[PDB]
């Protein structure tokens, strides 16, 4: 680094527990989709991580005032407070599993210029209370680029190792986000279970790639699309896939979901076996996620001259306002999870006969997501277009 982080100094206090509860469970997800739809690629594969969004803005939350204030509450969902945010947040980081076989990375900073500012003490001792994330001042020339860099390389343990090429005069404030998921399969995929077959993409490109096929045990079913859902190791995570009908588009799709409709999708999944085909795709997804948000409601904290951020610190001769929200998430989705290298070893009498099952092959463009097992909300939202 040569940055400086302003968090060495801090030192976190003991805080109270809140336990998460509906309420935070319907605002979250209500979040989450929102946040979705209003972020769909047209042309290409998407994937966001909707939990680190709301973490970056949870926290950024805490140093705006009036204005900027009222419009991030409205945009989190108004009926939580921003205080209780924190306290529940906390409570689902703290608790939210991250293990071998199955590692989930959310990397989160806030970044200023050190030229013409001052932290706020308060703000900061509230983002180690509640938070743990790192808080830089820098000069944000050339080398604030590679610190920038080289610390999403350094929180992701390599699988994420840039996020950003310049920096322009001007930008005084940057919310960096960076999510990476090192998981494996509950059940990996024998060698023997993948084949070559035809993905039809959204641009009529009938492309040859290898696809998985496995017995799965649950089953989406809804008046627009099926699907299934599938665990990682030790339960913690599932991927969840869904298939629209053939006569409706992904965005048409995705445009008809709330937070509701998607818990109680994967609520209401029956058991059932299901013939699974799912093609192996990996890619990254880097947003400025501005647009998105002031789609949202969130607009004075764009604006040099409305901002109000008077809460994280004074600015002699301007005025904090946050330049961009760098949101970069990556997934792969392979034979043992996360990673390739299919199984030979083999149970020649593992293989049963199923009757009455239902088949999903992911044979054109679907939606995924990566949902926290316990509560149902999507970590990681995503789209495959073509491959």
């Amino acid at each position: 680094v040569q940055a400086a982080n302003l968090m060495d100094r801090i030192k976190a206090n003991p805080v109270s527990e809140k336990n998460i509860d509906e309420k935070f469970i319907y605002n979250t997800a209500d979040f989450s989709i929102e946040l979705f739809k209003n972020s769909i690629d047209d042309k290409e594969n998407s994937l966001i991580s909707p939990l680190s969004a709301m973490l970056a803005l949870a926290m950024t939350a805490n140093g705006a005032d009036n204005e900027t204030l009222a419009q991030m509450e409205k945009a989190l969902g108004k009926d939580i407070s921003i205080e209780d945010l924190n306290k529940y947040l906390y409570t689902y980081m703290k608790k939210l599993p991250n293990e071998e076989k199955s590692k989930l990375t959310i990397a989160n900073s806030i970044w200023f210029k050190e030229n013409d500012f001052m932290p706020s003490k308060d703000f900061l001792q509230i983002i180690a209370d509640y938070y743990k994330a790192d808080i830089f001042k820098a000069a944000f020339d050339s080398s604030t680029v590679s610190d920038i860099n080289n610390w999403v390389k350094s929180k992701t343990n390599g699988m994420i190792d840039k996020i950003l090429n310049k920096i322009d005069p001007e930008d005084v404030m940057y919310l960096i986000n960076a999510v990476a998921f090192d998981a494996e399969w509950e059940t990996v995929y024998e060698k023997a279970s993948v084949h070559e077959d035809i993905f039809t993409d959204v641009y009529g490109n009938r492309q040859k790639v290898e696809f998985m096929n496995s017995e799965e045990n649950l089953y989406i079913e809804e008046e627009n699309a099926i699907g299934f859902v599938k665990p990682y190791a030790k339960n913690h995570y599932s991927f969840v896939a869904i298939l629209p009908d053939e006569n409706i588009s992904v965005n048409e799709y995705i445009k008809t979901l709330t937070g509701q409709k998607f818990i109680d999708l994967i609520k209401n999944a029956k058991i059932t076996l299901v013939r699974a085909s799912l093609p192996k795709f990996k890619y990254e997804y880097t947003i400025k996620m501005n647009e998105t948000l002031e789609s949202l409601g969130m607009t004075d904290a764009f604006l040099p001259d409305k901002a109000d951020f008077s809460k994280l610190g004074k600015s002699d001769i301007g005025n904090l306002y946050i330049s961009e929200v760098l949101h970069k998430t990556f997934i792969s989705v392979d034979e043992l999870g996360t990673k390739a290298g299919a199984v030979t070893s083999v149970d020649i009498t593992a293989a049963g006969i199923p009757v009455n099952f239902k088949t999903v092959k992911l044979n054109r463009p679907f939606i995924f997501a990566i949902i926290d097992n316990s509560t149902n909300l999507p970590i990681f939202i995503g789209t495959v277009l073509s491959l």
